This record gives structure tokens, sequence and C-alpha cells, in this order.
């Protein structure tokens, strides 16, 4: 790479890989469109595996960009509307607190305060509808935003309904396949293990559970990537009216459309977008708070910082970009370590490159 990013992503990486104590990282920054790569330390501590540009690491709730942008995707083809009731697309849930409640207030957590988590105690179908049924909002839809796997794992599930496709086989049809994602993925294949590095949670070698219907996981923190592939995405969300697919095209534009403000913040489908340029520190396990509607959505802005952290047991994730400056970075490391830690090194490097 030039020397210039060279130095900034070195200089900026290298402590902190050194405070967190991160095992394993990649990191790549998309400078005037075009990808540069770095690694550092290990997929698997015990077996002497590094980390590569190959390696697969756990998203977490980077995943909810791409549940927002198939959802997108879905819109497009009209097969959903986001002003639709969520019982148009699940008839059986018959209680009464879901009148008013669409599927734009599961995608964008204004539900009514949807819990944080699906109950571990959820298997089946019919449990699953149970749990929803039962579910006693706080809140009128739309008035506030309280972030919740339970929201978006259910728009997930139910964009997909008219398709006829699973999650994960509309997934890799209509957004991992165009986009030339190969080694993206929900359940990891026997033949990619080899590249699957390994979590680590205090000092334990860890994975994600295997996805399972009763826990939405796949459609809200389900995705696992390589650096290339994030890089890829990261591509095509900064340019999305290059991407040949007429309805993926507008399926990401829709995600990076502003939805509800809450500060300085803009919800999107899984995107979440500042002004740019922005204040940095301006960019809790329970935080509500009071939405604005954006009546109607400003559709993608290009003076913007768009982002999206992620977490697992073993992992943490960043992704972050500003469409106006071509620029983007993706930070994946196998060690769950603060957010703020991620999104002082994103911006110290983007506002170095700017």
């Amino acid at each position: 790479a030039p020397q210039q990013i060279n130095d900034i992503v070195h200089r900026t990486i290298t402590p902190l890989i050194e405070q967190q104590k991160i095992p394993g990282m990649a990191v790549a920054v998309i400078y005037q469109g075009k990808p540069y790569y770095f690694t550092w330390g290990y997929a698997d501590i015990a077996k002497k595996q590094p980390v590569t540009q190959q390696t697969l690491f756990e998203l977490g709730s980077v995943s909810k960009t791409f549940t927002g942008v198939l959802g997108g995707d879905a819109i497009a083809r009209g097969e959903i509307k986001l002003s639709d009731p969520t019982t148009k697309y699940w008839p059986e849930l018959t209680a009464k607190q879901w009148n008013g409640i669409t599927l734009l207030h599961l995608a964008t957590y204004t539900a009514g305060g949807l819990p944080l988590q699906v109950p571990d105690e959820v298997k089946s179908s019919s449990d699953l509808l149970r749990f929803y049924q039962n579910w006693q909002p706080a809140w009128a839809p739309g008035t506030q935003r309280l972030y919740a796997n339970s929201s978006i794992g259910l728009f997930g599930a139910l964009a997909v309904k008219p398709s006829g496709l699973s999650f994960e086989q509309a997934m890799q049809t209509r957004v991992f396949q165009p986009l030339k994602l190969n080694h993206t993925w929900i359940n990891v294949p026997p033949a990619e293990e080899k590249n699957y590095a390994w979590g680590y949670r205090e000092g334990k070698a860890v994975h994600a559970a295997a996805v399972s219907p009763g826990a939405l996981d796949a459609e809200a923190y389900g995705v696992k990537s390589t650096i290339e592939d994030m890089a890829r995405w990261v591509q095509s969300n900064l340019k999305p009216l290059d991407i040949n697919e007429k309805t993926l095209q507008q399926g990401i534009q829709l995600a990076q459309s502003r939805y509800w403000q809450t500060g300085d913040m803009y919800q999107g489908l899984g995107w979440e977008m500042l002004d740019w340029p922005v204040n940095p520190d301006s960019i809790i396990a329970l935080a509500a708070r009071p939405v604005k509607a954006i009546t109607p959505p400003t559709p993608a802005v290009r003076a913007s910082w768009v982002h999206k952290t992620g977490a697992t047991g073993g992992f943490g994730s960043y992704v972050a970009f500003i469409p106006e400056k071509e620029l983007g970075i993706v930070m994946l490391a196998n060690k769950n370590y603060p957010n703020p830690a991620r999104v002082d090194a994103a911006w110290q490097i983007l506002n170095a490159l700017q």
C-alpha cells in the first residue's frame, strides 16, 4: 500500500492490539475505491495458525447490514413493503398489541420495546409464536428505539417469506453471490473450517452456536466472513449504483436511508449513520431513546459516516465508510474488545486519509 496508508494503519493498530491483547486481527482500508489489507497475529493460538486474508471471523451484529440489504432487495422486488403490518406476513400473530406494528418498526428497533434476546428456551416454531404473542410492548409503535435482536431478527425471517426461500438461501442467491462474496457464510461448510478463526473469551477458544430457527440468530448475528469479502461489501455499499442487479442496487440504497433520528444518529436498515463531518466523540445493557420520524425517509446521503459494530462471545468487528470520500475501513478481531476503542481507531485512520 502507499506508505501513508501503511503508516497510519500500523501506527494506529499496533498499539490497539497491544492495549486490548487481541490475539489476531485483519484490517482493510478502502481508499479511492481500492482495498488495502493488513493482518496480525493468530487465528488459532494453540495450532499456531496466522490470520490471513482468507481467515473467517464472526461478524456478530455487523450481520445486520446484510439482513437490512436483503430486506431492501425484497422491497425493491415488490415482495414486501416496510409500511405493511407484521401480521400480513405472519397471520398467526393475532394478539392485539401487534395492531400497528409494521416491518419498518421491526427492522429499526421501534416496535415498542421488543427484548434484546429471543429467550434461550424458544426452540420450535410454536415456541417462537408464543414468545411474540405474549410480549407486552412498553410503548406505542414508532416512539422509542431499543436495540433488539428479536426485532431485526424477526424482520429478516419475515422479509424472505414471499420468496419461498430459506433465509440462508435468499442471502446466498440475492446478496452474497451477485456481489462475489464467495467466502461469506452463515453455516460454515466443512471445506472452509481450516480458515475459521477461533474466538477468544477469557483466554478460552470459542465459536458461536450453530444457527437455529428458534434463536433467529442467522437473521440477527450469524454471518462469518473474510477481510477480502468484507472489503468488497464496503465497496458495494460505497458505490451501489455500480451494482448490475437492479433490485440489489436499490436494496443497498434503502438500507442506507435515514428512517429515525436519535440525537446525532440516524437509523437505517442494519446500517447506522451520522452526518459527515462527524464529531469523533459523537460517534449499557439497555438504552431506550425517543426517536423522531424522518417523514419521508432521506435517501442515502453521500455526506455520511455509515457504520456498524458487532460482537460475539469471542469476536469484535467494526465497519465504517464515507460515501462522499470513497473511503472505508473494516476491522475484524478474534476478541470482543470495547466499542469505543474500535471507533477511535477507525476515525483516526479515516480522518488522516480524508
